[PDB]
């Protein structure tokens, strides 16, 4: 009785009244800066006709739960509450009693079992249940409580599962309102078979994705009618061929701020959708959109035509930060075919030695403009999983240093060239695999090359478009593979770094990944470091309780920094993003990726015009 909505809802008579329309407890979202007004009209913009995630990705999925800023952890969000059982595989979710669909109808506990069990889990609709409910390949049994309360029951430990539930690919259980979709299924509409001809497809799952869609399918954004929970509705859809999208605000949304004002602040969205970035980046700099935070920070010319043009267009240039511990890393490869490196490879004091003849000031400066700070394979300070041997060992130049250990492995005679040899003859020589539509990583290569020289190691640049450089690595031909490090804030998501499971980019060796994935049936057997963390792996995969799966997975980021395997250059640049002056509570200071939905993950419900 005390919530107050957005002006230009009084004259829509057909809706109830506000406290009506909210759950009896609405969601109150804190703002990222300061509470804010009514109005306004978002300009944003789309490229092409096939970038519908950009409004996803502008309007945030509306999961059970939702990524903190920081993206430490989730908290509640569709769902009032939630609990884990002691063996983390029951999941038991709240919902907020009188919270409602775009249309006024109840969302309650059996909009979320339709989804599950209807949509997801039906082998029809999805012949491959997505991984998403997935642990160990198997799906979870999903039951009715009560009206406002879902049990998720898994059959093996999912402590991710909170986390799976906060990116876009875990918002099916909020996707599908049952008495919408029911119209579109066969276990419901006995009739079904009639629908096919009016929305022009031939069987129930391509009815289903026609009307219903699914978390990337453009027909998420084709209609009006279909029923949402979002802050915004499509009001001019996302067509093949339209040269704009309007959003306009959802009157049963189902927040509000620390006031009262049922969200989302801004009545409307509009997505300019535009040929090429060329198109973009012009009409950013001119100051035409509201936010930018998806297509400019890709493409590393944006920047400086943005911070130049800042106070003609009225805009805030700010740095979003990627997940990657390093923008080029190197991957060392312990199961090298070279039988004379593999006995240098394979000694840490080796891998230490390359990485302390390395100038990682130089590479930054001339490869990547400065924008790049030194750093290894480490997650950041900002990370629950910092680790300072891993991020900073080994960082500083100290090429004397790294030619001391060189002498001391017996690497002493030097050819005819000044390079090192090995003790029974052969330069000392190490075959970089790259891509070269990675031109900054064929850079830092070339730097690393001039800078290996002088400490008499050879390396030797192998640049191939993508489909050679991936057949290299899975044939074990190769000595060097450069490409990214992940794990800055997304170690456990991502921890191919640190451990050998990822079998096309765990590239310390694929053929232990081979093995590890294979169960010890083809590949190489790892080293005992290896084999322990695959184990400290596997264990924390089935961890119980959060303080068992932090201390098993601390364990494999502290042997992986006591091996030293990995060799990073920099860490990232900044992510170039924008939004107007006018434009508050866009919390400028949120990391950038898919799994968060990023910007969105700022909460855009409110953002508002000062």
């Amino acid at each position: 009785a005390a919530f107050t909505q957005a002006p230009m809802l009084e004259q829509n008579k057909q809706l109830p009244p506000v406290d009506q329309r909210l759950p009896e407890k609405p969601l109150v979202i804190k703002p990222i800066a300061s509470n804010g007004v009514y109005g306004g009209t978002l300009r944003t913009v789309m490229r092409g006709n096939a970038d519908g995630n950009g409004i996803l990705r502008t309007i945030g999925p509306q999961g059970l739960t939702h990524w903190t800023q920081d993206i430490q952890t989730v908290e509640p969000y569709v769902a009032e509450s939630y609990t884990v059982s002691p063996d983390a595989m029951e999941y038991t979710f709240k919902l907020r009693k009188g919270m409602k669909w775009s249309d006024g109808t109840p969302f309650t506990a059996d909009d979320i079992v339709f989804a599950m069990n209807d949509v997801v889990l039906n082998k029809e609709m999805f012949p491959q249940t997505p991984s998403a409910y997935l642990v160990g390949g198997k799906a979870p049994k999903v039951s009715k409580v009560d009206d406002y309360t879902v049990k998720f029951e898994f059959p093996a430990a999912n402590l991710s599962f909170p986390e799976t539930l906060a990116t876009p690919l875990g918002q099916h259980p909020t996707l599908y309102q049952k008495k919408y979709c029911s119209q579109f299924h066969p276990a419901y509409n006995k009739n079904v078979q009639a629908e096919f001809t009016k929305a022009n497809v031939k069987d129930w799952p391509s009815l289903m994705r026609a009307k219903c869609s699914d978390i990337e399918l453009p027909s998420r954004w084709s209609s009006t009618e279909r029923p949402s929970i979002d802050p915004w509705l499509i009001k001019e859809p996302y067509g093949g061929a339209v040269t704009r999208v309007v959003m306009e605000r959802n009157p049963f949304y189902w927040q509000v701020d620390p006031t009262g004002k049922q969200l989302p602040y801004v009545d409307r969205i509009q997505y300019a959708v535009v040929s090429d970035l060329q198109a973009i980046i012009l009409a950013a700099t001119n100051g035409q959109y509201d936010i930018e935070a998806r297509l400019l920070g890709s493409d590393v010319t944006s920047r400086p035509l943005m911070l130049k043009n800042q106070q003609k267009g009225g805009y805030k240039v700010f740095g979003q930060t990627s997940a990657n511990a390093n923008a080029a890393g190197l991957w060392l490869n312990q199961t090298t075919k070279n039988e004379k490196l593999r006995k240098y490879m394979t000694q840490h004091d080796f891998r230490q030695a390359l990485s302390l003849a390395m100038d990682r000031d130089e590479i930054n400066k001339v490869a990547w403009l400065g924008q790049a700070a030194p750093w290894q394979s480490g997650p950041f300070k900002e990370s629950k999983w910092y680790n300072e041997k891993l991020a900073t060992q080994y960082l500083k130049l100290d090429l004397a240093q790294a030619n001391q250990i060189l002498d001391r492995l017996g690497l002493t005679k030097r050819d005819s060239d000044g390079y090192r040899t090995y003790p029974d003859g052969g330069r000392v020589s190490l075959d970089a695999i790259v891509m070269i539509d990675r031109q900054a990583m064929v850079q830092t290569l070339e730097l690393i090359r001039r800078q290996w020289q002088k400490a008499g190691v050879e390396l030797v640049i192998k640049g191939s478009e993508r489909s050679l450089f991936y057949n290299r690595a899975t044939a074990n031909d190769y000595d060097i593979s450069i490409d990214v490090f992940p794990g800055g804030l997304d170690a456990t998501l991502n921890p191919r770094a640190y451990v050998a499971v990822h079998p096309l980019e765990s590239r310390m060796s694929l053929e232990w990944a081979k093995w590890y994935l294979s169960g010890g049936k083809q590949g190489i057997e790892p080293n005992e470091s290896m084999k322990k963390r695959m184990a400290l792996y596997d264990q924390f995969v089935a961890a119980k309780t959060q303080s068992q799966a932090l201390s098993l997975f601390k364990q494999i980021l502290q042997i992986s920094a006591d091996e030293f395997e990995v060799i990073g250059t920099v860490r990232p640049a900044v992510i170039s993003s924008l939004h107007s002056l006018k434009l508050q509570n866009v919390n400028e200071k949120m990391p950038f990726g898919w799994p968060y939905a990023t910007p969105s993950l700022s909460l855009p419900q409110q953002w508002y015009f000062s």
